[PDB]
C-alpha cells in the first residue's frame, strides 16, 4: 500500500539516521518534507522525554533479535488506548529512534529494520483511518511547523 510504503520509508530513514549514519536517498517530496519535520521535532522529543524513554527501554529488556519481534505487542496495547493526536505519533517514532540507538549499543544493528517495520505496523494498523482524515504525512508537516 502507498500509505504503508510512505510511512515505512519515513520511519526507517529516521531510525537509520539516528542509530547509524544517513543518508542514501529515492521517494517523493512529501516523504522528504516529513523526514525533515521528524528530524527537527524528534531531536527535541528524545531530549524532553529522555527519562521516560530510558525507563520504558529498561522495561522492554532488549538484548537479542527475539526481543524486538515481541516489542510490537507492548506498543499496540499502549498506542491503541486513549486519544489520537500528532504529539503521540511523533513520540512513538522518537521512542523508536531511541530504541534504534540502544540496538546499535547492544551490537544488534540488523534489528533496526524489523523495529522500523514494527513501529510502522503499530502506527498504520491502529491509526490508518485517522491518518487518511488528516491528509497523512502532509498534515504531519503542517501540524509541526512551529
Ligand atoms: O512492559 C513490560 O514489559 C513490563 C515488564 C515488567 C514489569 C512491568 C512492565 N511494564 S509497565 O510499564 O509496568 C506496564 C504494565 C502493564 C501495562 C498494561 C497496559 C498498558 C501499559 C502497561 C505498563
Ligand atoms: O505515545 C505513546 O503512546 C507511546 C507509546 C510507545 S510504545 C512503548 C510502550 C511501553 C510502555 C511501557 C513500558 C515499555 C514500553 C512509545 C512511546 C510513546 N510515548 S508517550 O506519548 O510518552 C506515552 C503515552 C502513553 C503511555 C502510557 C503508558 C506508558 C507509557 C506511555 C507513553
Amino acid at each position: 500500500d502507498e500509505l504503508y510504503r510512505q510511512s515505512l520509508e519515513i520511519i526507517s530513514r529516521y531510525l537509520r539516521e539516528q542509530a547509524t549514519g544517513a543518508k542514501d536517498t529515492r521517494s517523493g517530496a512529501t516523504s522528504r518534507k516529513a523526514l525533515e519535520t521528524l528530524r527537527r521535532v524528534g531531536d527535541g522529543v528524545q531530549r524532553n522525554h529522555e527519562t521516560a524513554f530510558q525507563g520504558m527501554l529498561r522495561k522492554l529488556d532488549i538484548k537479542n533479535e527475539d526481543d524486538v519481534k515481541s516489542l510490537s505487542r507492548v506498543m499496540i496495547h499502549v498506542f491503541s488506548d486513549g486519544v489520537t493526536n500528532w504529539g503521540r505519533i511523533v513520540t512513538l517514532i522518537s521512542f523508536g529512534a531511541f530504541v534504534a540507538k540502544h540496538l546499535k549499543t547492544i551490537n544488534q544493528e540488523s534489528c533496526i529494520e524489523p523495529l522500523a517495520e514494527s513501529i510502522t505496523d503499530v502506527l498504520v494498523r491502529t491509526k490508518r483511518d485517522w491518518l487518511v482524515k488528516q491528509r497523512g504525512w502532509d498534515g504531519f508537516v503542517e501540524f509541526f511547523h512551529v
